């Protein structure tokens, strides 16, 4: 196909960030630009920074947004208008509470499982409609909001497995590409 495809990973901005669990998304979306060695730099006419490339023969652009989750599709949406890719073509890679911790699941549509990201998203582009790669974290723990549970570091026992997991979820967008 002819058609661009537009990866995009959900984060916060900022190292406080960068290795909590609201930020797997932009954990995969490094190692996916990492193995085709792209690199990400400023979109100014979105606001995020975008890194492109090629995989199973199809145009690839990878994205980031740069501001807040909760303001991640104000990016998006300008992002996808100037590559001007449909919905449908939109892989957006995040963090899943409604799955266990390390399971890996593709969904078109649906709903947001609570992810302020998502819905976002949805908001920005008009629609549920855009591929999805979820990662679960699991559930969060009785003693803790949700919000502050995303918003953690993972713990020492799950940091062992982050690593590989992130590996099968950048593996799981590839195979989402070529198919």
């Amino acid at each position: 196909m002819a058609e661009p495809l537009l990866v995009v990973g959900l984060g916060n901005p900022g190292a406080n960030y960068a290795r909590t669990r609201h930020n797997l998304g932009f954990v995969v979306a490094d190692l996916l630009a990492a193995r085709l060695g792209a690199k990400f730099k400023a979109h100014k006419r979105s606001g995020a920074e975008v890194a492109t490339g090629r995989s199973a023969g199809r145009s690839l652009v990878l994205a980031k947004p740069r501001c807040y989750m909760n303001e991640s599709g104000r990016q998006i949406g300008p992002l996808a208008k100037f590559y001007s890719v449909a919905p449908a073509n939109i892989i957006v890679i995040h963090d899943d509470l409604d799955l266990e911790f390390g399971r890996i699941r593709l969904k078109i549509g649906g709903g947001e499982g609570g992810h302020n990201g998502l819905r976002s998203v949805v908001a920005a582009l008009g629609t549920k409609d855009f591929q999805r790669v979820r990662i679960g974290i699991g559930r969060p723990p009785g003693r803790k909001d949700p919000a502050a549970f995303v918003l953690e570091n993972f713990t020492p026992a799950e940091r062992a497995e982050v690593p590989t997991i992130c590996e099968q979820a950048a593996d799981a967008t590839e195979l989402l590409i070529e198919q």
